[PDB]
């Protein structure tokens, strides 16, 4: 738990993220996710 798969992209509800090289960190996308947007 509290981690990601190194290099890996995810999604969390309408954002995308990629995965930081420690696996503990992410960089995603900051879009407001309104019903419908996923
Ligand atoms: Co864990």
């Amino acid at each position: 738990g509290s981690s990601c798969t190194p290099g890996t992209t995810f999604r969390n509800r309408c954002n995308t993220c990629r995965c930081g090289s420690n696996g503990r960190s992410a960089s995603c996308t900051l879009m407001a996710c309104p019903p419908g947007s996923y």
